[PDB]
């Protein structure tokens, strides 16, 4: 049997006795192909049983695995559910179930009637779906289903985050089939290639030791470069197994069973090996220790994919995936001390992902919060800012609450901006545009072509799939689809990726301000406008377009706006009154600004000020000394809220600060010479001011009547510099900011420049002071 068999009845009877359960063991005890089964055949659990597979390489294959494990041919009692399609008969009372289609289930049956058992396999990748699942999950516990099972399977001994969030689940552990495996690291070089390398260092170890090897990979592409290199460096006796997206489940199972006697085999995996598939026969790994992760970014609204050194779990996952058998050993492609500098763990995807979606679906279930659920990382709050902004964009969101049309893009189950695309459709030939267009952005085609009316013309059955689902969705029965209507829908959605060009050689510029490349001879850089839904970026270079459409600006929707500007540039000593017709950071049209009201080009002035910089206005002495001021504040005085003073935090908050302060200007040359010492000033609230005046003083009064000005400096200490007959009184030594940074005193400036000191205890050690060219006259306590 199975080593997870051993922990069959202690699970078992866990798994009524409490709400949830989790259960760790690891990779290759059956968690995912056995265990289901044993719990479907148990009185104990009432109704059926849903299992997530986040992967979906693993999920056909578990649905496949399950059913081939009772001879059913899965549809009978053991069924799935993708994105697209799915398998069930009236007989099965188990699914597998991937690509949020739980996430959707829950939001359309909250109480999960007919279920008795969820459960969350794979959890310790951290996927995104499975953390929504679970938030929604440990909600319907709340209500009724009372009675609702939760087991939650994980692979790794350590689960930190889920015991301190489930500190009252009990915790089964199973252990077993482990043999030792050498670690041995091997640094790639530079003047090589990675395929190049990687094929040389793994023809190596297959000529210096025996069996059959597993290669971890970071990607498709890698793969088959790799495996085309593998080609010549390998004997006849190795078959070479790719595993990745959908061969066709034969050459799969061809890679996870052993080798046929008298071959041995190298499998080339994605991290899909790591712990969602059970490789077999593999006593020798190899693992590139690279990998492709996404990390949104708020700036630009792109998920970049970015490729990284795995972390350390995820070595170790993969130097004991050649442990099994017998002993084995895992061959990392990074010198030792790289590996040991290596991060400890991987990050969850909740913390660098897109949360449009997460925001969306968490507001249908009806959230004030996403915050306020149960979470193991909470939703980073930049990333959940930019979801809320992109739902605005789209006409999502009212006010704190989603709005009617925010609410029929909830009901697609869609991502947002593809989701607002269907919606916004008014006939069923701009519904059926849409559709087919989600289709082809959710799965995106791997043609050497960059253009989307291509691929909206090329045929695919999963592509009609999901654009027949999605129509059933939207309850259009006819409609036509043609390719003239993609642009249209496409603004509503993707606006802030319209392009224009950069000269030829059709190098562009995005209106989110970041610019993309296309290839040097795609058809489609003879065209002005592009809008490009689809982009791939990572390693502020770029930006390289992977779908996209052709576009004329002309008769476009009203989505466009005025950025009047006025600026006097010097090289030809000219004035400059532009109103640019910009969509979003690209400048469409420039016109003269002529005839403007007061509003615009005060307007015009502050962006002309942004322009050209804050050395423009009028900084006279006691306006540099009250910034100086403020920033010796906000560094002594901490505890109340002082504005800061720099130049980007003016530059931007030109809207509040001066631009109350301009009315009566009327032109470049008044604006020029205006104080702006008092709209600093009123930066501050009545009492800050008053604070600031007191504390942080303008001048010092010295112990004789004589008002003395302060210099007040970024980096030094204040210094008084006063006559010094006059600092007699000795109070202890003139201290500011509520008593914390004392005057750099420069005793002189009489004739100046004799000592500058901060103690005022050098009474009792001055002591050459006392010689002053007629005599002192200075000692002990005069005034
Ligand atoms: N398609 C398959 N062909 C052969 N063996 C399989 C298959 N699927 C599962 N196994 C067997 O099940 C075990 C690993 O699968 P499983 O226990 O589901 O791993 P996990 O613990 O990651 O779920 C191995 O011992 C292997 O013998
Ligand atoms: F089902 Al598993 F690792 F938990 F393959």
């Amino acid at each position: 049997s199975l080593p997870v068999a051993a922990v069959l009845p202690e699970l078992l009877t866990a798994l009524d006795c409490a709400p949830q359960v989790l259960l760790s063991a690891p990779t290759g005890a059956g968690k995912s192909t056995w265990l289901p089964l044993q719990l479907l055949a148990h009185p104990g659990i009432n109704g059926k049983i849903i299992l997530l597979e986040p992967r979906r390489l693993a999920a056909r294959n578990v649905a496949q695995r399950l059913a081939e494990l009772l001879n059913e041919k899965p549809g009978d009692t053991v069924g799935y559910r993708m994105r697209a399609q799915n398998c069930v008969g009236p007989n099965t009372r188990l699914e597998v179930v991937t690509e949020g289609v739980l996430t959707r289930m829950i939001q359309r049956d909250p109480e999960l009637s007919g279920v008795g058992l969820v459960i969350l396999d794979e959890f310790h990748e951290r996927s995104l779906q499975a953390d929504l699942a679970l938030a929604l999950l440990l909600d319907v516990q709340q209500g009724l289903r009372d009675d609702l099972k939760l087991l939650i399977m994980s692979a790794t001994l350590d689960n930190d985050r889920l015991q301190q969030m489930l500190p009252e689940a009990p915790v089964v552990i199973s252990e077993g089939r482990s043999f030792p495996v050498e670690r041995r690291y091997l640094p790639l070089p530079a003047h090589q290639r990675f395929d190049d390398a990687v094929a040389v260092a793994t023809a190596e170890m297959l000529r210096q030791e025996s069996g059959s090897l597993l290669l971890f990979l970071p990607g498709v592409g890698e793969i088959q470069r790799v495996q085309e290199q593998l080609a010549s460096r390998i004997g006849s006796d190795v078959l070479l197994c790719p595993l990745y997206g959908a061969l066709s489940l034969n050459d799969q199972r061809k890679a996870i069973l052993p080798a046929p006697q008298g071959m041995r085999k190298v499998v080339l995996a994605t991290n899909i090996a790591e712990t969602s598939l059970t490789i077999e026969g593999i006593r020798l790994v190899v693992d590139c220790a690279q990998e492709r992760v996404a990390r949104f970014d708020p700036r630009t609204g792109l998920t970049r994919l970015i490729t990284q050194r795995v972390s350390q779990a995820s070595m170790t996952q993969r130097a004991g995936r050649a442990g099994r058998l017998e002993p084995g050993i895992s061959l990392h492609l990074i010198a030792k001390e790289q590996a040991e500098r290596a991060a400890a763990q991987s990050e969850p995807e909740i913390l660098q992902s897109d949360l449009s979606g997460l925001l969306m679906e968490l507001l249908q279930w009806g959230c004030s919060d996403p915050a306020q659920m149960s979470w193991l990382d909470q939703p980073p709050v930049v990333n959940l800012l930019a979801a809320k902004r992109l739902l605005q964009m789209l006409g999502a969101l009212e006010g704190e609450r989603l709005s009617a049309q925010g609410q029929k893009m909830a009901a697609l189950g869609n991502d947002p901006r593809l989701a607002a695309m269907l919606v916004s459709a008014k006939n069923d030939d701009e519904a059926a545009t849409a559709a087919k267009i989600a289709a082809i952005l959710e799965e995106p085609p791997r043609m050497g072509n960059s253009d989307l009316g291509v691929a909206f013309s090329r045929n695919q059955p999963a592509w009609q799939q999901r654009s027949q689902q999605l129509l059933k969705r939207l309850n259009v029965r006819g409609g036509e689809a043609d390719s003239s209507l993609i642009a249209p829908l496409l603004a509503g959605a993707f606006a802030d990726r319209i392009a224009r060009r950069r000269g030829q050689d059709g190098r562009y510029q995005l209106a989110n301000g970041m610019g993309a490349m296309l290839d040097a001879n795609d058809a489609l850089s003879r065209h002005e406008w592009l809008i490009a839904p689809l982009l791939l970026q990572g390693s502020r270079i770029l930006l390289a377009l992977l779908v996209d459409i052709d576009e004329l600006v002309q008769r476009c929707p009203q989505l466009v706006q005025q950025s009047d500007t006025v600026e006097w540039d010097d090289a030809q000593g000219t004035l400059k009154a532009w109103r640019r017709l910009q969509i979003g950071q690209l400048t469409v049209k420039v016109q003269p600004l002529a005839k403007p009201s007061e509003d615009e080009l005060h307007q015009a002035m502050l962006n002309g000020i942004r322009d050209k910089g804050l050395s423009v206005l009028n900084w006279t002495a006691e306006a540099e000394q009250l910034r100086l001021r403020l920033l010796c504040a906000a560094k002594w005085l901490p505890e109340y809220d002082w504005p800061a003073v720099d130049d980007e935090s003016l530059l931007a908050a030109l809207e509040t600060w001066l631009l109350p302060h301009m009315t009566g200007v009327h032109s470049l040359r008044g604006l020029k010479s205006l104080d702006i010492y008092q709209a600093l000033r009123g930066l501050l609230d009545w009492g800050m001011q008053q604070r600031l005046d007191s504390e942080l003083p303008a001048h010092y009064t010295v112990p004789t009547g004589s008002r003395i000005a302060i210099r007040y400096h970024e980096d030094n200490p204040p210094a008084l510099a006063v006559r010094m007959q006059e600092m007699f009184g000795e109070a202890t030594n003139p201290t500011i900011a509520q008593g914390r940074v004392p005057l750099v005193l420069e005793l002189l400036s009489q004739r100046p420049l004799q000592i500058t000191r901060d103690l005022s205890d050098f009474w009792k050690g001055a002591y050459r002071e006392v010689q002053k060219e007629m005599k002192g006259r200075y000692p002990k306590h005069v005034w």
